[PDB]
């Protein structure tokens, strides 16, 4: 009995109405659980790996939007090879997980539209394979995913009637998000499958073109208002699955990692959850929590900000401070500027080091670099209860 | 001294297939590989696929006398290269993959995984598994090489060093500026010969930008220049690299439809492009083949909004209309034009990124000045596509902001 009723839409469990509080991918779903999610999104998986990621979801009282591979490789939609191992797959799947009850719904891709052209033969594939899902499990939801694309949800209305609901992926500004549904041939309900904070193209950015990255508590008020506003007040919105909920680097190891990292070499982080934790915990839950991490209300070097082109001559010392609002302890870490950019991937190494990571019980620190050229001060302060906040201040060092 | 060799030269490395000295002249993927043979490419680099797909691959490279780099796609979930699961199917995968290919003269080389390093975790357990790999090809395949890929990162190349001497050579995948390319992989542990596969130009992060922060693209003229110089200073330069796969040797949306697209576009509704090959595909040919060009593209010097420059911060009234000009250098001239929303939408953890939205309709013009006006203030790019008759397209656009 998972069904989506007109009210916008509604979304029952066996009777029961259900908000999908979701995290994007498997990491610490312990700290998800604790936080009040109650679902997780998948990519893909073979019956093994879906067995897995189901157990997880059943430990953890959380339903799972399971991801179904579909190619990219557009000409494969009209081969009748590739078709039938598909159908071949997807009946399999229906057949094994019909009566789990830690799944919820299947995605028939990701963003199949981004392949290599837009094509009814891809569209007509996808209802191809909802129908043959329909027709072997009668409990789960079925959908597709899609990129932030007007065409793309005409193209679903056109094309894909037996889907439950579609998921949308959106990356930067949400505020025209309603609007673009709305307006769209696309009748029914939406989930949001991606979503997260600030990105470094919607910043402030230095004259050197670093972007200038939210302290923690600037972050925690992003996550709860894009929530607050443009999922839970958008009454054809089911539900959303929240990145990163994990760590990676992009543009910064911080920029949308909602924990810090966790064993890099001769760098006394542990994988820490952040106020971005709190955040989903307060719009999750809907309740004020017990304890919350440090809040950052900003950081200078030299009393100057991210904002005001921070400017060091090579050789000098310059003094950093962290304005929190007192057992914290403050790790220091200077990295270069990132110049290896994800450029058609996803995938990007982590900024060198400056000199040596240093952690103080006070929130000052002052060093000293040699090399003239562009540079990031991040700063972490730990509370002793597994929270970190962070802020960090580009400047260039000068001959 | 049959089949791959990798020998050490009085400077640096060189290659021999079948005891023939070769340079690896190469694209990624398998996009109009037609044009990459015409052009002088001798390689191009696969990420991954089972027998039926590489063999498929190595057909393609025997129709085109290319060779092949040979992708073989390695988990990101570092926790598995602890599973004697994972790595009991992964060795069953290879040596079918090394018996069924050990003998096709397509193949040049295996890609053991690609930036393995930028997993879950960066381990010790992940690069023994690719040496061991490496050690089970080699037992089987006496004709090809075997590498792994990394991204540009002096701890992947001391990894390498440590844990993978089975390798023959290391791919590194170059984004952003090359100018210390040769510096780090001479400072690194590693000891051996490399390829570049992936490289290619300028990022949008290098680039000036609008004060409203629209990165500023190059010219296709500019966009040549850069691919010769980054061919010519870092590549064919360093007598280390044995050769590397040029990107993207194809089409695909990042910050801008052309920003590193070396065609244009192909289908777009409403769109009157074809996948014209560019001024960036006749640069390959002339650093592949060291030879003067019969056919060139069409020169772009420039392009304006009613006289102002990307660099000027374009501002027109809503309402109002504004003469575009794209500059040409004089030799049946086709201008295509088409404005843009700036991207709102961008790769943020993920590759692909939707079109972003056209404000009006495509034009095609005789002449070389576009006359429009857009009514919705915001911030957008007029794009001009300068078509030859011989199959040739040059680019240009402009960033420029409509203001109340």
């Amino acid at each position: 009995g998972i069904v989506i009723e007109k009210a916008g839409y509604k979304l029952s469990i066996d009777g029961r109405e259900t908000y999908i509080k979701g995290v994007g991918g498997t990491y610490r779903l312990d700290i998800a659980a604790q936080s009040g999610a109650n679902a997780f999104r998948t990519w893909g998986g073979n019956v093994e790996e879906i067995k897995k990621n189901l157990a997880l979801a059943s430990e953890h009282n959380m339903y799972v939007m399971q991801g179904i591979g579909m190619t990219k490789d557009s000409i494969r939609y009209y081969d009748d090879e590739y078709k039938n191992k598909m159908r071949e797959e997807v009946r399999l799947l229906a057949e094994t997980f019909k009566n789990d009850t830690s799944l919820l719904a299947w995605g028939i891709g990701n963003e199949i539209e981004l392949g290599n052209a837009n094509i009814a033969a891809a569209w007509n594939f996808v209802e191809e394979l909802a129908q043959l899902i329909k027709s072997i499990d009668k409990r789960h939801l079925v959908s597709t995913v899609i990129s932030y694309n007007p065409s793309a949800l005409d193209s679903v209305a056109k094309y894909a009637p037996s889907l439950d609901y579609v998921g949308i992926n959106v990356y930067g500004p949400m505020g025209e998000v309603q609007a673009v549904v709305d307006r769209s041939d696309y009748k029914g309900a939406f989930m949001i499958t991606e979503w997260g904070p600030t990105g470094w193209w919607e910043t402030a950015s230095t004259e050197w073109k670093a972007p200038i990255e939210q302290t923690s508590e600037e972050k925690r008020q992003v996550y709860e208002e894009r929530y607050t506003q443009y999922i839970s007040a958008n009454t054809r919105c089911l539900g959303s699955f929240v990145f990163l909920w994990g760590q990676k680097e992009e543009r910064t190891p911080t920029w949308f990692s909602m924990f810090v990292e966790d064993k890099v070499d001769s760098l006394p982080l542990k994988g820490e959850k952040t106020p971005m934790v709190e955040a989903m915990q307060r719009v999750w839950t809907g309740k004020e929590l017990d304890e919350t991490a440090p809040i950052v209300r900003g950081m200078t070097i030299d009393g100057k900000s991210a904002i005001d082109n921070v400017r060091i001559k090579a050789g000098t010392l310059f003094k950093a401070e962290v304005s929190v609002t007192d057992s914290l302890a403050y790790v220091w870490e200077v990295l270069k500027e990132a110049t290896v950019l994800g450029f058609g991937g996803s995938y990007e190494p982590r900024p060198e080091r400056m000199g040596d990571v240093a952690v103080s019980d006070k929130n000052v620190y002052e060093t000293m670099i040699k090399v003239p050229g562009e540079y990031r001060l991040y700063v972490y302060v730990l509370d002793n209860t597994g929270f970190v906040s962070t802020a960090n201040i580009p400047f260039q060092v000068i001959d």
